[PDB]
This record gives C-alpha cells, sequence and structure tokens, in this order.
C-alpha cells in the first residue's frame, strides 16, 4: 500500500520550489491507491501541518521549506 506523508511533499519543497497545484500532479503520476478527491483533503491538510514557506519565483507563487 502507498500513503503520503508531510516527508513526502517536504523532501520536493526541500530539493526545488513547487506550488499547491504542482504538489498535487506531482502525487498523480505515481500510484497512490487512493482516490483523486482523497489526495486534495490530505493534501490540503498536510500542507497545513508542514506549514511550508511562501516564495515569488518568476511572477508565480511557490512553496518552499529552509531545513
Amino acid at each position: 500500500d502507498v500513503q503520503v506523508t508531510e516527508d513526502a511533499v517536504r523532501r520536493y519543497l526541500t530539493r526545488k520550489p513547487m506550488t499547491t497545484k504542482d504538489l498535487l500532479k506531482k502525487f498523480q503520476t505515481k500510484k497512490t491507491g487512493l482516490s483523486s478527491e482523497q489526495t486534495v483533503n490530505v493534501l490540503a491538510q498536510i500542507l497545513k501541518r508542514l506549514n511550508p514557506e511562501r516564495k515569488m519565483i518568476n511572477d508565480k507563487m511557490h512553496f518552499s521549506l529552509k531545513e
């Protein structure tokens, strides 16, 4: 079984800045097992718990964490 955790999303943020929309699709390419709707609810709650920072790149809003 495959599950989504804060560490998963945080891993991407630490590497490169990504947007909320990008994060969603990020968990679409790989078979998560859970419905797309479920990912939205979890992704929306997970992000809040992680409390990622907000950055403006190329006139766009992106999220990036600084370990």
